[PDB]
């Protein structure tokens, strides 16, 4: 099997052959059609994290392909079947948010492609349980950022509490946003898009944007409180201090900034507003099974289609240097 | 008519005679029973907070007092009533929070003995549609703390989405956290208090509280977790770095904070811990009129009882530098 | 000033020459442009509800119009604007569901058009508080039906807890059901529209249905199952208890039927099923301010367009017997 | 293997040596202490509700025991722990409600002592994933209604939206209604009870009810709506054609009536005042492996103790006879 290695931190990935992984009960075997790259797989690579990865790690939460082996007692998922491996790769079950459909918080959680080899390889191995089942409609490089990007954001619409005819505000529209930007059109809300350039703001306009700002060139808050008087939410996915910054005070009172980004350390809040506005500053990351079948649901409705550009598998240490410069529009997916 | 002024800022409180309030229609007159003091009157006084009150002022949002007059058309209120006169002293009626029962966030609201004058006097003027009415089982000295820290703390906690059975931590048992207890085990709750005495430990126990920490002597994250598992709701009272940041680590995943103290500078949160495991921090300060009806029916079964100590209108002074050294064990209330 | 006037109950109203209304403190006076007619008028002109209109009465609580003329101390509504007087005609202000803004269940709330002369005139009064601005972008005539048909489905799809991407089942594509099909589009929501008619079907997939089912051609229950597995909600508008019997059993296990119909009796319901499939049957008809804004705005954006058809005053009691019969496809507003 | 068999519905149940279960994988063998007794076990044994149990059956689903053997792959029960045996026997885990945490709504749920063999035995067989755990401090005679009556009733009112300080009305303070009061009073809520008998009154006035009426002597809605102005929860465990009204209009507008009962046919609801006065009718019984934990805790407190009479197995058609007699003052739990 060849699989591209993280072999240890910062050094360079090496596209190497290893052996295929055996089935365990309850676990499938998944032909690699494709695996989406995002920010994630960078700092598995580099292990800059505060709990880092076990090396040798073949990286990739993103994986789409098809089900060619089930174990003994696999019922649900069968041969033939198109399914993704993500980022929540398995879950306990039993603990208090398992039984509560929170599967995001399991204290228990295997990573894909970070506590457990991923989808950089032609096969991955994944639990029956836990795999998404990919809709007929979609093509597997299309589809693959829905498993991280697209539930990501769904499920911080959702927890946002942003009502159809409200406003909701996005800063970044990048890998995320540009994902972000669609669902919130589908879910009946009005969008105030903010990044730092002009193609961006074209881009966002052509996504659908009500309104999009070149935050470089106009003072983002106030010309969201000049033209629609505040947002009910705001959806940080750009977590440098000024965008987070920026993000917040673009709340009006009792609203909800929900942040989907990791930034690199704190960050401060004006709490003292934050009381006698009534404001609240929820963290939400990728989303539970369920969330996975509506935010795949949307895509193959046709309401949320990535950018994507295609990569080969050897490409990988140039594509993460392609990364770092900020030269990706969008998303980048590992074809097999 | 004897009254408090502040004439200029950090200056001491001047006891002297002026003007009795007139009304205009929808006001009454009251003529003060009691009126209790809080830090947001010691603020008031020394106008360090970012929108200043202008001077001259009569302080206090705490007034409880009898109706002796009504203007005309007063349908609700009469001659002879207990009222209390609150901290939110009046809203539009129309805006987007005044239709939806969230009259705290009213922009052009006027707040009690800060954008006009309050109860540091004999005689203090309200409207009438936005006056607390007294129940009849409580004295004007006993309920007056009621109308801040009462309300405050209490939609504080329902906010906070904690529910009968779970735990909630409180973070300082000051003059809002001794009565924020007691609004909790009311609602079910298992409450684990935290402070800086052991004096103040004995006294949440007293209270009601189920586990009291001394958090100069043991990490009080280490024991809510070691004891708890980490409580679903946590109640910020003491808005120090410390404190903020030890009631943040003791949320566990999926939980809320809900902070009530209004601290002088920005606030560091590891948002990056908050989004991976879906915490929430809430602002959240005062209460609805339907909150402060709430909220004093609680003390008019008995349920909460405030901590109280008596002054006469002369000795202000004595007790804001009481106040600021720190040794107030509760509330102070205006004798009148 | 010229006004249909309801005599007495079940004979014919007169149109006939009336006082102009006088206007008291907070009032304002509206010169009306168009009213919209739907069943409520009719049951206030034949006086068959429980509680009756006191006579005579000048019915309708759909009045579009001008404002000639404010009374003292109107503090927003100034002369020249364009309103509507909806059902809601005035509510207390100070009760339990006024204070959480849920204004709607006021009991000291007057109506428009029975408890309170209405829009079927020339002239019409109403209190500043209460009445709904329309926007600029719509014509007074096309407008009438959303300030009763449009805030009612609209609240009912609000209350009925369906998010976006999920299915939703209508009822009944008559007066409020070719209404509350676009706000459901509008919502996010997939939509089944049931009815009785092939013409009817052809309507609501013309206006934006997913799903048309002729009733009497389809079992549409077993439709509903075997297409989409049942409906996480239903607006139950058709109130006759075969519709109602269907749109129950279309409900999904956790599922909400919101009802807007006002039967004649009590209708049954398999409690049984409703325990062990943890099903919500919730009642909801017409909105609060809050709501009526929400409901102008979808309708000022073009999402909502309510199919119109108009009369003279004087064609009133045709009309009527028009109505009985079922002749109106969609919903009649008078012209003035 | 001791056990009593329904051989045929209506026939007496024969109490037989039979042969003991056999475990299959992630199954444990309870060797059962307790068992409560409820009429659904007399639903059973009759087969008169719609869908019917397999015969022969071994009843009983609120059986305690201790765990004398588990299959291999058990590692979370371990062998010697006290377990129950609930209604909610199994789930699929996989489907719409399992991964939400709504397991109750499974449909291809078991039920113990109806789909599948209970706890009317010495031996019961369960699968470790949904067994309960039952907690140190209490016998397991005592707790088996917890199983049952307990999680049913605490869930309905965490159902009813009831909040700390709000009223509520219980009606039947029978099997469920003894324990439903309790559950209302540990979570901060004023409880009016209702039933037909003077001595079931002082019964739930010595359980903490604060107002208890006999229905036969005051009108029971009128007595509500005098005393505290209807109720804004109401749980009808009496679902008497008569009880299910009262119930009904003791609710004020905006409120939820909770229904726990399973009543024989349909019941008539006055949706004409649903709509009006925007009240829900929502439907709840038993709960989830979440809900189980919550309510077993509030007994493990000592806040709901259930009125608690033992029989042994032999005696299984005397407390059924008994049981259609209406004897029964609380709930009969067999021992062995
Ligand atoms: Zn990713
Ligand atoms: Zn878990
Ligand atoms: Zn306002
Ligand atoms: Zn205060
Ligand atoms: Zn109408
Ligand atoms: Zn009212
Ligand atoms: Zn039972
Ligand atoms: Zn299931």
């Amino acid at each position: 099997m060849k699989a591209a290695v993280v072999n240890e931190f910062k050094k360079a990935l090496e596209i190497k052959e290893v052996e295929r992984p055996k089935l365990e009960e309850g676990e499938v075997l998944v032909k690699i059609e494709a695996c989406g790259v995002c920010h994630t797989d960078l700092h598995a690579a580099h292990g800059d994290w505060p709990i880092k990865p076990k090396l040798p790690l073949i990286p990739g939460h993103e994986g789409v392909g098809i089900v060619v082996e089930v174990a003994k007692g696999v019922k649900s998922i069968k041969v033939g079947d198109r399914v993704g491996i993500p980022w929540l790769y398995s879950a306990c079950g039993e603990c208090e948010y398992c039984l509560t459909g929170q599967e995001t918080l399991c204290p228990h959680q295997l990573n894909g492609g970070y506590s457990v080899d991923g989808g950089y390889a032609e096969y991955c191995k994944a639990p029956a349980d836990y795999v998404a089942k990919i809709p007929d409609n979609l093509d597997p490089v299309e589809v693959a950022p829905i498993l991280c990007a697209g539930v990501t954001t769904y499920k911080a619409l959702k927890v946002s509490g942003a009502r159809p005819g409200e406003w909701v505000a996005i800063y970044g529209i990048g890998g995320l946003g540009h994902i972000a930007l669609q669902y919130a059109k589908a879910m009946g809300l009005n969008v105030v898009a903010v990044d730092i350039s002009d193609e961006k703001s074209k881009l966002a306009k052509d996504l659908g944007a009500d309104i999009a700002i070149n935050g470089l060139k106009e003072d983002p808050v106030k010309a969201i409180h000049d033209q629609v008087g505040g947002v009910h939410a705001a959806i940080s996915v750009a977590v440098n201090k000024k965008a987070f910054e920026q993000a917040y005070q673009s709340v009006k009172r009792g609203g909800t900034l929900v942040v989907v980004g990791l930034p690199n350390a704190d960050l401060p809040i004006p709490i003292f507003d934050t009381v006698l506005n009534g404001v609240s500053v929820k963290g939400s990351i990728v989303g539970t099974r369920k969330d996975m079948q509506e935010a795949l649901d949307f895509a193959a409705r046709g309401k949320v289609r990535p950018i994507v550009e295609t990569a080969e598998l050897e490409e990988i240490n140039e594509v993460f240097e392609r990364m770092e410069k900020g030269k990706i529009n969008g998303r980048i997916v590992l074809k097999l």
